């Protein structure tokens, strides 16, 4: 047992490992979020109508935060905003090109 | 409205984690018996079809690993973020090429 297969054989027990972590982290978010509500449930009684709804906030506020962590959406947000900047510099790029080619017509007979 | 909307929103995040669950769930199954299907047709094949046919069955997979844990994305911003810095030092070389010539011919 144990062969390469070109390194694919212990690709795909890396790849197993790495899927296998993720499944782990996504299960323990869904088990913690659920019990997270039995909890609130427990301890809404002797609350206020605003202590419910900050302790409850909390709660879904943590659960969302670790969904965006495993899932990229945060980091998607940060590309959009580097996209953005990228595209702006690049067309600065073109249009300072462009001034230094009319600087050359401007100064070619001096 | 409802504790504020916090219990709408709790069972709104609860169906998002749940999806992502049921995606990753899914992946693991294929995965394990993608190998199950290569193992089954891995003696009719020689060592170089073995690692091409391994090889698209790890490719499948971490494609779709990386789109769920949004390391696809991380890559991506790398490169975004290396190529804005280089615009950046080019805009400032641009600029002083600039300075440079107006002063070279403020005399013409």
């Amino acid at each position: 047992d144990a062969r390469s297969v070109n390194g694919e054989f212990p690709r795909h027990v890396k790849l197993k490992n790495e899927i296998e972590n993720l499944l782990d982290q996504v299960t323990q978010l869904y088990t913690k979020h659920n019990s997270n509500y039995q909890q609130y449930n427990a301890q809404a009684g002797r609350l206020d109508l605003r202590q419910k709804a900050e302790y409850l906030k909390g709660l879904n506020d943590w659960a969302e935060r670790l969904l965006q962590e495993l899932n990229g959406e945060d980091v998607k947000k940060v590309l959009g905003k580097v996209a953005f900047e990228k595209d702006d510099l690049e067309k600065e790029v073109k249009e300072l090109k462009e001034k230094i080619d009319k600087k050359e017509k401007e100064y070619q007979d001096c």
